[PDB]
């Protein structure tokens, strides 16, 4: 159970990261 | 390069919890 | 959208912090 | 005091997030 | 239990943060 | 520097975790 | 000790989004 | 106007921060 928050809590951060990193594309 | 090394961090966070989560299984 | 998914994030932050929050009660 | 700092914190980000996701309506 | 697999996880990240820390200089 | 920041915040949660393990002990 | 650990998070946030505003200025 | 308000509000959470860190003490 906390595995798999952890792992849709990263999945998010990573989502955020990307539409960052693609701003600054 | 903030972003993306912020989102390589968060995948490899995301992938670690994943297995995890599937080895708790 | 961003907005809307980062609304999103909180609210299921806020859920494991009050479950938390309530097994400590 | 944890918990209920965590959480309170969250729904503060959760409030904030939405006000955000009205406005950019 | 729960606070022991979150010690482990948080060192193995301030481990690999500061291996970063050290090739990037 | 940012790598260095991520080592300490990591490093704080580490010890949170410790202080909750070590009142589990 | 956690409400000085949150200034820091916060410091460190206003630094990075001051380097931010120069630079787009 | 993004990051200076993103400075503006990350300097308010470090003042509010360190008046609880104070008032704690
Ligand atoms: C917050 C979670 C961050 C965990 C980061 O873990 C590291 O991620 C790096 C990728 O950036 C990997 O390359 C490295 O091997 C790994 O240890
Ligand atoms: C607020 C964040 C909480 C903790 C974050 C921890 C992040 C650490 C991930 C960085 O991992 C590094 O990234 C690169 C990939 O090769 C390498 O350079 C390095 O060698 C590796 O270790
Ligand atoms: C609970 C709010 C926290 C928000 C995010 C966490 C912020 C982490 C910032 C670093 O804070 C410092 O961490 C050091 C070790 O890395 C500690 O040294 C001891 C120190 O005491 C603490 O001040
Ligand atoms: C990978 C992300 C990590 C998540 C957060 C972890 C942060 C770890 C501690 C950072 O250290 C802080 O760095 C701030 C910025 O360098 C400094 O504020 C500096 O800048 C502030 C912003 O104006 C001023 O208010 C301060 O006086 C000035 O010291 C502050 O003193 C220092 O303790």
């Amino acid at each position: 159970a906390x595995a798999e928050a952890a792992e849709k809590a990263a999945k998010y951060a990573a989502e955020a990261a990307e539409k960052a990193a693609k701003a600054x594309a």
